[PDB]
């Protein structure tokens, strides 16, 4: 039983000592959705993937401007012409132009100065925020900068001054390695905050996720996809959240050194009670020592 | 209506709003871990009772990047019988609820190895809940946990730009939804949580266990007040409260802006990867309508 800390999350969690507990987006029905950006190949009948708006945002794009008014940009990303597959089963490459339309989008919302930080993240399983079965993922703009992302910049900072280093670039030192592709690397964080959380760390230090090229989004592709069916097949296909952290827009040159972006992927295997909500602290009942050497094992034969 | 960012000191981080809409024996009984204390004292036909955790989060046995995990974990046995839910207690039963954690606050806190203790409430299954029969729980940490130094440094910040105590102005910076004596409960600004209640005192006290027994009955019957009226407009949803007090080296410097609240949030949705990923939330009703919803309620 101890607590551990994380530069990253810079919180402590608690350690103390598992498995899971058509439609309007299908190709032909586009009308039944909200208005369009693009897609994937440009403009196709014969697509694999399109981004659109939200119907019902959480932050409205039409109020550009102790409160602040609700504008932001709202966007969804259809994943796949076909209903009944999963993020999971399309191939690494397919999944790389899903990483490379993100990308895509980023750099469009970008342009606005009103924006500071953009969320990455999908959701599969209604118990996890899946509202519909097709397989979608989404984006989030936000005008200010969120409180993990703060805590963030925080943590890898006072770490950075103590040691001069970059606490991710040093993945392979300080968690616990699962398995590496050619530009990434996935681990399972030391301090992680949920059983079984897995971290894919980009193996060169860079501060945004949209600084990424389609040699790596392939690469990465594979690392997650190959993440998501061990987790899929050792957990027994729970509800999951996979979320993409990377740098605000207004990242400063200062903050470079120790900003390092990644992708959480968290299969839900448990809820909270009035510790959690009261404290922000978490208990995390399996070290990520185990679940490497359980995700190691694990064989898709 | 139309979407809006609010931001508190209290949990200072931005909550994204997006819109009476809303709705849903025993071992403990009279066999358990070693016991800390009962009420009445020593007495075979007790009304409450602590006791250690028998699997704690946190082991009081290991007294001294990481940290060994030392620490208090207790639980409160609320009542005798297995059927009854803090809600049903009395104004003054509760009350006794309330001076017992006073009671073991008070001896935790002589140890310096804590920093912080967070009482807390579970009631269903959903909500962390482990058992039917009615108790709560108390966690001693060996840290200051996140919420309690974002507060911090939120209300510390709010002190410093308008030399006032945020919670002091309850009855301006929130929704008042009921009143008693010394406390007011509100659906707070820039709530979490949808239907989220906080009660908060009318008395400027940087802890908790620096209540008294008048306050804790006068206290106990707001809860119920709160607790009864949720169950009845929600559906008796599964729900959480947490008091949010002082860490036990707080600084005299810090006790101006620094007052104790207890939160209630009713179990009625989940998170997804935005939250997670963000830490920001979307509540989905504004606490004006809340306040409302919950005035008109009748018992
Ligand atoms: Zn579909
Ligand atoms: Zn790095
Ligand atoms: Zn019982
Ligand atoms: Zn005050």
């Amino acid at each position: 039983p101890e607590l551990r800390k994380d530069p990253v999350t810079n919180r402590w969690v608690i350690f103390s000592p598992f498995k899971s507990k058509s439609c309007p987006f299908c190709i032909g029905r586009e009308q039944e959705c909200a208005p369009e950006l693009f897609r994937v190949p440009d403009h196709d009948p014969n697509w694999k993937l399109r981004v659109i708006e939200n119907l019902y945002p959480a932050l409205s794009r039409n109020l550009e401007t102790r409160t602040i008014v609700g504008f932001g940009f709202h966007d969804v990303v259809i994943e796949s012409p076909v209903h009944s597959i999963q993020l999971s089963d399309i191939d690494p490459v397919g999944i790389g132009d899903i990483l490379i339309a993100y990308k895509k989008r980023i750099n469009q919302i970008a342009q606005h100065d009103s924006i500071n930080y953009i969320q990455v993240f999908k959701n599969q399983g209604a118990s996890a925020g899946a509202s519909m079965s097709h397989s979608h993922s989404q984006m989030m703009a936000l005008p200010v900068v969120p409180p993990t992302v703060s805590s963030r910049l925080d943590g890898t900072k006072d770490y950075f001054e103590e040691t001069g280093k970059c606490c991710l670039c040093e993945a392979k030192s300080k968690h616990f390695v699962i398995d590496e592709s050619s530009h990434f690397v996935s681990v399972a964080p030391f301090a992680a905050t949920y059983p079984f959380e897995i971290w894919i760390i980009p193996k060169d230090h860079s501060s945004h996720f949209h600084h990424l090229d389609d040699v790596k989004a392939v690469d990465l592709g594979g690392l997650l996809k190959l993440m998501l069916q061990k987790i899929a097949k050792q957990l027994n296909d729970p509800p999951y959240n996979y979320m993409i952290h990377t740098s605000p827009l207004k990242v400063t040159e200062s903050q470079l050194p120790y900003t390092h972006w990644f992708l959480q992927i968290v299969p839900q295997l448990s809820g909270v009670g009035g510790f959690e909500i009261g404290t922000g602290c978490y208990i995390n009942p399996v070290f990520p020592e185990d679940v490497a050497k359980v995700m190691r094992e694990v064989s898709l034969t």
